[PDB]
RNA sequence: GGGCCAUACCUCUUGGGCCUGGUUAGUACCUCUUCGGUGGGAAUACCAGGUGCCC
């Protein structure tokens, strides 16, 4: 058990990126950061940031086997969709 | 149409994907270590909640 030692606080979490999660809340800076670069962006949770990484990693299509589309962003991907597997 | 880049989609059900909490577990595994200590950190299984926001 991982606890948060803030003033008055006494906290107690079950991981400590949890607790790392709640100490973030009290000095009111983002604890994971991207490190690609050209990025700054800065998230509250690792899987946020992990999910952010895909945006880097890209969108690629497999509604088609003769599809080679990567989109930059996951809408970008998701309006390619529509536009070109409507049906 | 743009930004955030799925709590956004998929499927039509109390489901999948993605997101959060309690348990297995900060255990197993892995970095550094004068072995005192340090940082990252599962899988597999069980239970509960959530399903876009801004211009
Ligand atoms: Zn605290
Ligand atoms: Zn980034
Ligand atoms: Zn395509």
């Amino acid at each position: 058990m991982y606890v948060c030692h803030f003033e008055n606080c006494g906290k107690a979490f079950k991981k400590h990126n949890q607790l790392k999660v709640h100490q973030f809340s009290h000095t009111q800076q983002l604890p994971y950061e991207c490190p690609h670069e050209g990025c700054d962006k800065r998230f509250s949770l690792p899987s946020r940031l992990k999910r952010h990484e895909k945006v880097h990693a890209g969108y690629p299509c497999k509604k088609d086997d003769s599809c080679s589309f990567v989109g930059k962003t996951w809408t970008l991907y998701l309006k390619h969709v529509a536009e070109c597997h409507q049906d």
